[PDB]
């Protein structure tokens, strides 16, 4: 996250770091045994990390997790990250507390100018790589349709949605990918890809949760 403050500890429940020896990933929780990320975080030996603050120290509250499977959608292409979405299925049931929440899923789609907090433990600058210990965020309103496509002609599908700052500074970035986009207390959006970070006219994009929830369901359901 560019541009954004400090969390505060366990302040955002259902944010979930994926390791690998290392955060490379976000994700969030969205019931006791499952996470949805992005599927181009798709990789194997995955830990789920929950209850989360400083990720390079332990200091309590946190709860790690091996994936028992990783379903990227089918249909995902790594060519234009249409359909770029995850869902990973927990080795053993998360222990739901004050500070370990799932995040409910959207039921209708949000529309422009909803503000949603953003969160990650991606990079922090938008020339040069600095990450941080704790969890940051940011408050960001979705972009209309019309402004999004502007930003990226040709690029932008129907699962997918700008939420950022025309003017620059203030974006999510790499490090933040397949973490949670939640407006008015639902998950609708996966942090997925952007030009650079915090670059004027350049809005991150981000994978639409509402077209998902009946594939995710149904997925859930079956495994
Ligand atoms: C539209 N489309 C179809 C297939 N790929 C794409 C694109 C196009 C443009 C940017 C895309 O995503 C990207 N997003 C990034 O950064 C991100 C930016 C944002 C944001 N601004 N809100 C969110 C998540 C990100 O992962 C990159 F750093 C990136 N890299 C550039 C190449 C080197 C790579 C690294 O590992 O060193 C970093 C990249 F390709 C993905
Ligand atoms: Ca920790």
């Amino acid at each position: 996250i560019v541009g954004g403050y400090t969390c505060g500890a366990n302040t955002v429940p259902y944010q979930v770091s994926l390791n690998s020896g290392y955060h490379f990933c976000g994700g969030s929780l969205i019931n006791s045994q499952w996470v949805v990320s992005a599927a181009h975080c798709y990789k194997s030996g995955i830990q789920v990390r929950l209850g989360e603050d400083n990720i390079n120290v332990v200091e309590g509250n946190e709860q790690f997790i091996s994936a028992s499977k990783s379903i990227v959608h089918p249909s995902y292409n790594s060519n234009t990250l249409n359909n770029d979405i995850m869902l990973i299925k927990l080795k053993s049931a998360a222990s739901l507390n004050s500070r370990v929440a799932s995040i409910s899923l959207p039921t209708s789609c949000a529309s422009a100018g909803t503000q949603c907090l953003i969160s990650g433990w991606g990079n922090t600058k938008s020339s040069g790589t600095s990450y941080p210990d704790v969890l940051k965020c940011l408050k960001a309103p979705i972009l209309s349709d019309s402004s999004c496509k502007s930003a990226y002609p040709g690029q932008i599908t129907s699962n997918m949605f700008c939420a950022g700052y025309l003017e620059g500074g203030k974006d999510s970035c790499q490090g933040d990918s397949g973490g949670p986009v939640v407006c008015s207390g639902k998950l609708q959006g996966i942090v997925s890809w952007g030009s650079g970070c915090a670059q004027k006219n350049k809005p991150g994009v981000y994978t639409k949760v509402c077209n998902y929830v009946s594939w995710i369901k149904q997925t859930i359901a079956s495994n």
